[PDB]
């Protein structure tokens, strides 16, 4: 590939100190972000590519969905807080894009029961200072970024992922153009 | 039931001309359209209902898939020139959404022979003017109703379904309720 910016990645005006090496913005109720999840597996493909010691992080956005919207970032927190991303992920997305059952922060905390965390573990989460930060550290990585959208991969604070510049005839080789890319900007 | 605009379905404030009776768009890659056709009927329920001579035409867009997502509007024009919806419609929303099988036009083809639809003839159909056409109208009728997203419904090319207000306590009661809606509307 020849790498180039504003083709496969953009730069940014203000790089971020102390960011993740690698960091994606995400909602539930973003179309591109169920199809990066349930279709593409994205950060599974990136994860592949990259060397075993890199951390990749997955944070929750505010602005898609209304009030629904600001709870399931509280709810990304405690899944992060609890370590069972992988367990909610998908029926989070299918309960808001697929069937629209959720429909109220009680229709999520049935999600997380279904997956196996208990009722009482997914309360104390909710409402635990651990969460409380870790909503706060979603917003603030947003911020810092100045982040307009969503799915959005950053890669060492400094460089943003450009998935509109690459190829989307086949599915598997825009994974291989968007995991290639991110493995280009990791070792920049 | 009692109908009101605004309530169970709005009024286009620029009327299309010439447009199908009953019409439906969607896309393969839409999981609340997956939801729409392949586990609620919702083109089949609405069909069942509808006064004898009532036909239901359904579109295919691009709002999500990049070049994929057109090939997928171009298939669905072939599916249309040789009626052999009822055929495919199934596998390919499988195959985009469950099974992962559909990454390319390669694979869309591959499903409509396995359907019993010969290559040479699928591709007969996929170059033809025919099929050109169709593209074309898919295109034109979605700019001609602005539409917004998918799934939707327009009867007459005046009214829109609104499914928001709509009994969603129940997937039956939601089919009932948006049937009898089209139903309604198609009287009027
Ligand atoms: C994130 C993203 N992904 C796209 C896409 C990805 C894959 C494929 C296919 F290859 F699987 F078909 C098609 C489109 S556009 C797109 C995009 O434009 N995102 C934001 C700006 O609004």
């Amino acid at each position: 590939a020849q790498y180039e910016d504003g083709k496969q990645y953009t730069t940014l005006e203000k790089p971020v100190a102390g960011a993740p090496q690698v960091l994606e913005f995400f909602s539930f109720f973003c179309p591109h972000c169920y199809q990066f999840e349930e279709v593409l597996h994205i950060s599974d493909n990136v994860k592949k590519k990259l060397p075993e010691g890199v951390k990749m992080t997955k944070y929750h956005v505010n602005f898609m969905g209304g009030d629904l919207g600001k709870d399931l970032t509280q709810a990304w927190a405690v899944a992060m807080a609890l370590g069972v991303e992988d367990k909610v992920t998908v029926p989070l997305f299918e309960g808001v894009q697929k069937t629209q059952t959720i429909r109220s922060a009680s229709d999520i905390r049935d999600v997380f029961i279904n997956a196996g965390i208990k009722g009482e573990e997914y309360d104390a989460a909710w409402n635990s200072f651990v969460v409380k930060s870790l909503v706060a550290q979603q917003e603030k990585a947003a911020a810092d970024v100045q982040l307009r959208g969503v799915p959005a991969m950053f890669v060492n604070g400094k460089y943003q992922l450009n998935p509109q510049g690459m190829d989307t005839s086949n599915m598997d080789v825009f994974v291989q153009q968007y995991a290639d890319t991110v493995k280009y900007l990791s070792e920049k």
